[PDB]
């Protein structure tokens, strides 16, 4: 129901960017107020931009070498009620939208809650391999891989082996991940790590009981 979540802030920014190669044709920044929707700003590559009146002095598009693939939409002055989950709409007719859900809570740093459990450090240039030492049998219905800032969590793969419908991940960092029905080992895979690619990376499982379990990587890239 969401890919990333961010920390409430105010002057926070709901990072979106297009990881395709296809030619955009409009932008869309909508809030799920609850069944109805909002539509916060509409935008298209012939500079016409809409935005809504109550958001018409409260949010901006920074956008580091605006290009209008970039669309991270930052706050100037957020408060509580701007919590809840954003959908940034990327249209590329004829090949179809790409969505990304933001969900905006109310927290202090997300990794007070995500103390590490290992430490892995590797050389930069390297596919690091990143293992979940968590359970995945029953009642364990789906493993998410998440990374872990003190802003903002991403989800980097989700795992439901029996949900028919598959998840993609709207990290832009390219990573490599494996929904598979065998029992192996629960891996997630950063391609040609970088010293950028440090941070905490964290294991999740989910069971049809409830209950949640959690294990967490402090990744070092020199």
């Amino acid at each position: 129901l969401w890919d990333t979540t961010v920390r409430l802030s105010e002057t926070m920014t709901l990072e979106c960017v297009y990881p395709l190669t296809h030619n955009l044709t409009q932008v869309e920044w909508t809030k799920n107020t609850g069944t109805k929707t909002v539509s916060i700003a509409v935008y298209n590559p012939n500079h016409n931009m809409h935005i809504e009146s109550n958001y018409l002095h409260r949010v901006h598009f920074l956008n580091s070498t605006v290009g209008f693939r970039n669309m991270s939409l930052s706050f100037y002055n957020a408060s509580e009620a701007d919590i809840g989950i954003y959908s940034c709409l990327f249209h590329a007719f004829p090949n179809g939208p790409w969505e990304k859900k933001i969900k905006v809570v109310w927290s202090d740093s997300f990794e007070i809650a995500a103390p590490s459990d290992s430490y892995l450090s590797a050389e930069p240039g390297q596919d690091v391999t990143l293992t979940c030492q968590l359970p995945r049998t029953w009642p364990v219905q789906q493993v998410i891989w998440e990374k872990v800032q003190p802003h903002q969590v991403d989800i980097l793969a989700s795992c439901n082996l029996s949900q028919e419908t598959r998840y993609t991940s709207k990290y832009l960092r390219q990573t490599r991940s494996n929904c598979s029905q065998g029992s192996m080992k629960s891996i997630l895979i950063i391609p040609n790590a970088m010293a950028a690619d440090s941070g905490l990376y964290r294991c999740r499982s989910e069971a049809i009981t409830g209950k949640n379990k959690s294990f967490v990587i402090r990744l070092i890239i020199t």
